[PDB]
């Protein structure tokens, strides 16, 4: 009740002060209050408690509700992760003008998805506690916290809209799953390489949007090379330290993975190139380090 009486009672600074429309976002110097302010402002820029009637004390006992649900104890998959994923997804959506091809509703469910795709997760080296199964486990927490009293912030849709923004909340989050990633981007990138990429075309939508979510999610790798190292370390310390090498496999993790899905992402929008951009200057970096 101490943080919920906290952040209800701020004043959420605007969209540029809070630099959460820059590719290049970092979260290091932000306190846990200060990234839900952020998030409302993420809400709130992107029309969603306009257009959807959300009351102020909800979405902020929602945010509290979703933050809590993050085990700190976990290097990476925490909450401040998913934050940044919810930060790169509002980017994408402005500063990458993703905005205008998308409806109102799926919006809605990006955001809801990207701050919520890795709730409870405890660790890669934990995988035993308990397909895509910890994706459905991640799914089912989000949908939980949906329907808590108080956290309702999609009351104010009719049933249809409701039913409609849960099923993209859902693929949205089981797109997270980088094996579903590898089985899909085929289509993706020959879609592509043929000029035929389509979003009228339903499918095709669905597909885009797999393809956007797994961008933030992985969205790390493009940022500038000292906030790149930092996160890399966490990478480390979830994976070997919980439950260098760290160079070359930063270089094959963004050959096997990365570059070919911000390449096809900036064909989508000239204006994702940062993303990429910055992808390519990490390659740089993380190879010279691993020549020596
Ligand atoms: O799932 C999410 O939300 C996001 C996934 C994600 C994001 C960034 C990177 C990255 O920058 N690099 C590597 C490669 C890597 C390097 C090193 Cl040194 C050690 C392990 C690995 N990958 C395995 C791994 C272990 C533990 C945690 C983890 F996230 C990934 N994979 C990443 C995976
Ligand atoms: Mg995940
Ligand atoms: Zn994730």
């Amino acid at each position: 009740t101490r943080e919920l009486q906290s952040l209800a009672a701020a004043v959420v600074p605007s969209a540029q002060t809070l630099k959460i429309t820059d590719f290049s976002f970092s979260d290091f110097e932000l306190s846990d209050l200060e990234t839900a302010l952020c998030t409302i402002r993420m809400f709130t820029d992107l029309n969603l408690v306009q257009n959807f009637q959300m009351k102020h004390e909800v979405l902020c006992r929602w945010i509290l509700s979703v933050k809590k649900n993050y085990r700190k104890n976990v290097a990476y998959h925490n909450w401040r992760h998913a934050f940044n994923t919810a930060q790169c997804m509002f980017a994408a959506l402005k500063a990458g003008k993703i905005q205008n091809k998308l409806t109102d509703l799926e919006i809605l469910a990006l955001l809801i998805a990207a701050l919520s795709h890795d709730l409870d997760h405890r660790g890669v080296n934990n995988s035993y506690i308990q397909h895509s199964i910890m994706e459905h486990h991640h799914f089912d927490q989000c949908l939980m916290i949906l329907n808590s009293p108080g956290n309702q912030i999609l009351s104010g849709l009719s049933i249809e809209e409701y039913k409609t923004t849960l099923k993209i909340i859902k693929q949205a989050i089981l797109a997270t799953d980088l094996a579903l990633y590898i089985k899909r981007r085929g289509e993706f990138f020959e879609l592509i390489r043929k000029n035929q990429f389509n979003l009228e075309d339903p499918h095709q939508k669905e597909l885009f949007l797999a393809m956007l979510m797994t961008a933030c999610d992985l969205s790390a790798i493009t940022k500038p090379w000292p906030i790149q190292q930092r996160i890399a370390e966490l990478v480390a310390t979830e994976f070997f330290d919980q439950g260098n090498k760290i160079p070359s496999m930063q270089v094959g993790f963004i050959d096997a993975i990365c570059l070919q899905l911000y390449e096809a992402l900036t064909h989508v929008s000239e204006d994702c190139f940062p993303l990429l951009d910055g992808c390519r200057k990490n390659r740089q970096k993380w190879q010279a380090l691993a020549e020596q």
